[PDB]
């Protein structure tokens, strides 16, 4: 068949977390289905520059604007990429202004992010 | 045929959200149909100089203007581009002026940004 | 036949909304029509340099001068090319001074400016 | 014969506006009959530097002048260009001071000064 | 016979206009019998640098003077220039200083110098 399809028919309902009313698939399950398919698969954290910091070299694996706070994860599998992008949250799913936010908020962006751009991917589509 | 009268030719009613009184076709769908036409196709979200921060090589994902927020998506199904653009609004569908729109609202923008140049493309033209 | 005279000879009068006491076809009619006639055709937003803002390579998608708002749409259908300028207007259709649109605006503008770029073809030349 | 002859001779007293005790022919009108003539045929809005912004690669559709604005449409049919300038006014036809215009006059003196241009060529000359 | 005189020997004296006791034959009989003698010929208003700004690429249409206002239009029928100037004039022929003369005077000025310059060759010479 191929890959979409295949991904997409799997039932990932019993690997999931209810909080906060929404449904997610945990980051350990997607890391080893994925791996089944393909043995060697690329996750990469994009970085991007500091606005307030101005030493050279200085590269944050986030993304600070004077909005709020923004991820991105881009998943390769079998020579196919699919970034994503995501706000970061709060526990209660409210947004993070300047300065209000935590590295442990970051780090469970981070790991969303990429469950999600696996869902680009057929894998659980269907809970997002 | 033709992509355009075969996507056109669609029901994509039963996959809606009636918010506001306005009819939205979910990402999702629009995701799995154009993956199903074509099994490699390429979504991009432009990014622009941001006004206020002078950092250089730094690139937010939206356009923030004087008069308010704007977004770009670049979907392209076999060779063809087609290009749109959308206000960021509030939930009741009023404009966030500089300053007042959270990383949330942004994201809501680029999502919507995308399903409606999808429809650039036979499929869903009809909600919109 | 020719284009003009095949484009000019059809009833755009159903697909019409009667706002203000004015005549408009909406552009998903005309997305359509162009479609069917050429399956591959432009259309370009033209983007120019903003007044206030003095960041490098920062481009807005709309004209703001002293005197108010200014909106360009280029329609090319078969190798031909048809630009058009329109001024930025409120709901009553009077003028918006600088610093008084918003983003919400400028798309609805937008999109009327490329039905009239349109009905430069033949198609529903007789409502402008 | 020629083409100034051949579109002289022509009554375009039906499709008139009596305003102000002036007497206007619909651009609509003029739009169509050079079409038929020439099917490939060019109106081209000059642009020129705006005395107040000093901002690089800023040009306006319009001159602004101490004394007042200009407006400039050169149409070109069949290899022939006719250009033409013409005052931006009020609607009771008096001149508008610098600061006192709003971009609805300038695209209505846009709109004149093209059926102007076209009656430079034979059509509807003896109104003007 | 020759130009001059064959255009001298017309009498233009039907269509004049009787304003402050002077006598003036309208620009549209001119553009006509000038078209009809040479199909194709030029009509050039000259540009000036303006004394008061100081862009780059600035030119009004008009001669603006510490002591006035003039302009200039170059009339060229069958390879021959015949250029003319003229000051700019209130209604009652009275003229008009640095800052005292509208958009409209300016236009009006512009078209009595073409018929004028018209005059130099032989077609109404006998009014100047």
């Amino acid at each position: 068949q191929t890959l979409f399809e295949q991904l997409n028919s799997k039932n990932v309902n019993d690997h999931t977390e209810q909080k906060n009313g929404l449904t997610y698939l945990a980051w350990s399950y997607a890391h080893q289905e994925l791996k089944k398919i393909d043995p060697n698969y690329t996750v990469k954290v994009h970085e991007f520059p500091h606005p307030d910091i101005n030493t050279e070299n200085y590269f944050v694996p986030y993304l600070a604007t004077p909005e709020g706070y923004f991820v991105q994860v881009s998943v390769t599998v079998k020579d196919s990429t699919e970034t994503e992008w995501l706000p970061v949250l709060d526990f209660r799913n409210k947004s993070l202004a300047k300065g209000s936010a935590t590295t442990f908020d970051i780090n469970k962006a981070q790991k969303r992010c990429f469950v999600k751009a696996s869902a680009l991917h057929g894998l659980g589509l269907y809970i997002y």
